């Protein structure tokens, strides 16, 4: 009442009928995902988490929604990102030149929004829900995004770029979803190259951890480029037009 069971904020409020909206308005959009029910995705996604221990949460609680979700990307524009958003998708905006996983329908049903159950009560809670990092890793939330990345990472061809903030302490952070699993599921006979875009002065493709990553990929039998983004302010102007003197 004045304290609460778990450390992290508490299920967004009108889960379920935003979920079921966001469904409808993607399923509207986007011809190819016009025939899936948005009900049965909506059902899917509650019997991952609905009446389980937010403690306890497998990859295999997400199947039947993963199922539901099926959609083919095309294989070589695929964007991956790291603590970078905004700008991944007002570029991805523009004229669609690459996708990240929010454009999918699954990425874009739960972008943003936090979710847990109880166990033994069919009930939400909307009051608190397990902290990655202080209470369990094994929580809804986490789970989802892990077992979408990887499927997502597996999706991917030819040339795969990722964003990454030039700003942090560690611009590449093998501790985040991009480091831990996007990188290890990406398939070498498949992907030709990684090239990393650092979002900024000096030369980041030089930072120590830029050349763990290069290392790591490289390891991989996969191609390892990196280019300085000095100023994203521009170039998201040349993005939208390409004919300016500046770019
Ligand atoms: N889009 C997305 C996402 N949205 C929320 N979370 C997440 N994780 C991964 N991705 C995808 C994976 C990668 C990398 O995203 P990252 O920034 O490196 O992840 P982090 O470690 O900073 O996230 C902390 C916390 O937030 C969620 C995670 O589940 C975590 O629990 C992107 O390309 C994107 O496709």
């Amino acid at each position: 009442r004045w304290r609460q069971t778990w450390s992290g904020p508490g299920t967004t409020k009108r889960f379920p009928e935003t979920v079921l909206a966001r469904c409808v308005k993607y399923t509207e959009i986007h011809p190819e995902m016009r025939h899936v029910d948005c009900q049965s995705v909506w059902d899917a996604f509650k019997g991952a988490f609905i009446s389980k221990h937010p403690c306890d949460i497998t990859e295999e609680d997400y199947q039947p929604l993963m199922k539901l979700g099926t959609q083919t990307v095309p294989c070589n524009k695929i964007l991956l990102w790291s603590r970078i958003k905004d700008l991944a998708h007002q570029f991805t905006q523009v004229q669609r030149d690459m996708f990240t996983l929010e454009d999918t329908l699954l990425g874009y049903l739960a972008d943003d929004l936090t979710w847990c159950g109880e166990f033994d009560t069919s009930k939400i809670n909307y009051q608190s829900c397990p902290d990655w990092r202080k209470d369990c890793s094994n929580n809804p939330v986490s789970v989802f995004w892990k077992t979408v990345s990887r499927r997502f990472a597996e999706a991917a061809c030819d040339v795969v770029h990722v964003m990454l903030d030039g700003s942090r302490s560690k611009i590449f952070d093998k501790d985040s979803t991009f480091g831990s699993v996007e990188v290890h599921n990406l398939q070498p006979e498949k992907v030709q190259t990684l090239e990393a875009w650092v979002i900024h002065s000096r030369d980041l493709c030089q930072d120590p951890t830029i050349k763990e990553l290069e290392s790591i990929i490289s390891k991989r039998n996969i191609q390892f480029s990196c280019k300085n983004i000095y100023r994203p302010d521009k170039f998201l102007q040349c993005v939208k037009n390409p004919e300016d003197s500046s770019c």
